[PDB]
C-alpha cells in the first residue's frame, strides 16, 4: 500500500474550496480558508512535535479545534480529543496512558504535572475564529507554503479515541475513511453544500464524525459550539443556522419536542445514535412528518456500523447492517445464532474496525479477537434482517 496521510486525503477530495466547512458563533470558514490556516499550523507544529507523538486536545468544539487536530495529523502527530470539562485526575491518566507530548485546554487551564507531564498550551481568551494556541509566540511565525506531510502506511495508527482505566481506541486512515464511505455516503449520501449540526460533541467519537470529518469528506459544513447543549442553546443554534441534517440522541429529540415546528422548518435528515430511540419518540416526530433514523455505532467501530436507512426506519428497531459491515449473533456458548427472535452478543467487522487499542492488556485487546469487534450488546434479529436492541451481557 502506498504512504499517505489522512489530512493530505481529505484536502484532495474533489469539493469546491470557497464551500463552506464549518461554522462558528455566527460567522463561516470555506474549506480554502482552513485548509491554509491547518497547513500554516502544521508547520509550526512541526517544530514542536515528531511524527508519531501523541497529543490531547482538552477543548470546547470549535473551527480551531478541528484544524488543530488536523494539523496534528498532517506533521504525523498522533491527537485525541477529551472533554475540555474533565477532572484533573481524568486528563492526566489520559494522558499517560497515551504518553502524551503536548496538551492543549481552554484558556487559564492548570498545566498537567506529574511523572513524564507533557507540555501544556492555552487557547486564547476571547474565542477567536481561528486561534494559534501560543504557538507564534512559543516557535515563531508560520511558514508561507507548507505541505511537508508525514506520510505512512494507511492501516497505521493515526488518531486515537478515549471512551474503568482509560482506553485508548487507535483509528487509522483506512479504517477512518471507511467509517466515513458507509456512513456519510451510503446511509446518509451526504450533498455537498449540506449543513450539518451534531448536538454531541467531538470528544464523543459519534460527534468527530458528525462534525470534524464528514464536512471535509462529503463536501458539507457543520455548525460548531463551544457552550453545553442546552435546549435553549440548541433552539437558538436550530433557529440562527437552519441544519438540513441534525445529529442527536434519544433525550435530545425528547428535549425538542415543544419547538417541532422549528426543527421542521429546516431539517430533513434527522439522526440518533447513543442509545435506543423509544418508539414514543418515533411516533411523536412522524406525526410531524419527521423520520428519525436509530442507528448504532461504537468508538472501536469507529462510527454507525447498524443503522435505520432515510426513507424506510422503523420504530423501535436498529436496522441493518451498513453496506461493507458484517453482524453476527452469537449464543452464551459462542456459537452462531442462525434464528430470528433469539438474542445474543452482538459481534461487527467491517470497514470502520479499530485496528486495536493504543495501550491495553491482552484481555482488553480481546475484544478484538478474530477480526470482529465485541459490543457486549444483547441484540435480536427479526425475519426481516433488522436487528433490535435487548441489554447488555453480563
Ligand atoms: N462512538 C460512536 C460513534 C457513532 C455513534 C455512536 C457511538 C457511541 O455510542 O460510541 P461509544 O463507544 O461511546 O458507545 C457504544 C455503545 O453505546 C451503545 N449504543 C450506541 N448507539 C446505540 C443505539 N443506537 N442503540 C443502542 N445502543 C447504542 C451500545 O451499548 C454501544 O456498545
Amino acid at each position: 500500500s502506498t504512504l499517505a496521510n489522512l489530512t493530505e486525503v481529505l484536502f484532495r477530495l474533489d469539493f469546491d474550496p470557497d464551500t463552506a466547512v464549518y461554522h462558528y458563533r455566527g460567522q463561516t470558514l470555506s474549506r480554502l480558508q482552513c485548509r491554509t490556516y491547518i497547513l500554516s499550523q502544521a508547520s509550526q507544529l512541526a517544530r514542536l512535535l515528531k511524527p508519531g507523538d501523541r497529543v490531547v486536545l482538552a477543548l470546547n468544539d470549535s473551527p480551531s479545534l478541528a484544524c488543530l487536530f488536523l494539523a496534528c495529523i498532517a506533521v504525523g502527530a498522533i491527537p485525541a480529543v477529551i472533554n475540555p470539562k474533565s477532572r484533573e485526575q481524568a486528563l492526566a491518566d489520559i494522558a499517560a496512558d497515551c504518553q502524551a507530548s503536548l496538551v492543549v485546554r481552554e484558556a487559564d487551564a492548570p498545566s498537567l504535572s506529574g511523572p513524564l507531564a507533557p507540555l501544556t498550551l492555552r487557547a486564547a481568551a476571547g474565542r477567536p475564529l481561528l486561534d494559534d494556541f501560543s504557538l507564534d509566540a512559543l516557535v515563531g511565525p508560520a511558514d508561507l507554503d507548507w505541505s511537508a506531510f508525514h506520510r505512512q502506511d494507511p492501516a497505521a495508527a493515526c488518531f486515537l479515541q478515549y471512551t474503568g482505566a482509560p482506553k485508548g481506541v487507535m483509528h487509522s486512515l483506512r479504517n477512518t475513511l471507511g467509517f466515513c464511505r458507509a456512513f456519510a455516503t451510503e446511509l446518509l449520501a451526504l450533498q455537498a453544500g449540506d449543513r450539518l449540526y451534531s448536538i454531541p460533541k467531538m470528544f464523543f467519537g459519534y460527534g468527530m464524525g458528525n462534525s470534524l470529518f464528514f464536512p471535509w469528506f462529503s463536501g458539507a459544513s457543520a455548525l460548531l459550539d463551544d457552550t453545553w447543549p442546552s435546549p435553549e442553546r440548541v433552539l437558538e443554534n436550530l433557529v440562527a443556522f437552519r441544519p438540513r441534517v441534525l445529529f442527536g440522541v434519544p433525550a435530545i429529540y425528547a428535549s425538542l419536542r415543544p419547538q417541532a415546528r422549528e426543527l421542521l422548518s429546516s431539517v430533513r435528515l434527522a439522526f440518533s445514535a447513543g442509545s435506543p430511540l423509544p418508539r414514543g419518540e418515533f411516533e411523536f416526530w412522524a406525526a410531524h412528518g419527521l423520520e428519525i433514523c436509530d442507528g448504532i455505532g461504537a468508538t472501536e467501530v469507529g462510527h454507525v456500523f447498524l443503522a435505520n436507512r432515510p426513507g424506510q426506519a422503523r420504530a423501535d428497531s436498529t436496522g441493518l447492517p451498513l453496506p461493507g459491515y458484517e453482524c453476527r449473533l452469537v449464543d452464551r456458548e459462542g456459537h452462531t445464532i442462525e434464528e430470528a427472535g433469539r438474542q445474543g452478543v452482538l459481534l461487527v467487522r467491517g470497514p470502520g474496525l479499530s485496528p486495536g487499542y493504543w495501550r491495553a492488556s491482552e484481555e482488553q485487546q480481546a475484544r478484538f479477537a478474530g477480526g470482529w469487534y465485541r459490543t457486549g450488546d444483547l441484540f435480536e434479529r427479526d425475519e426481516s434482517g433488522a436487528y433490535r436492541h435487548c441489554g447488555r451481557e453480563d
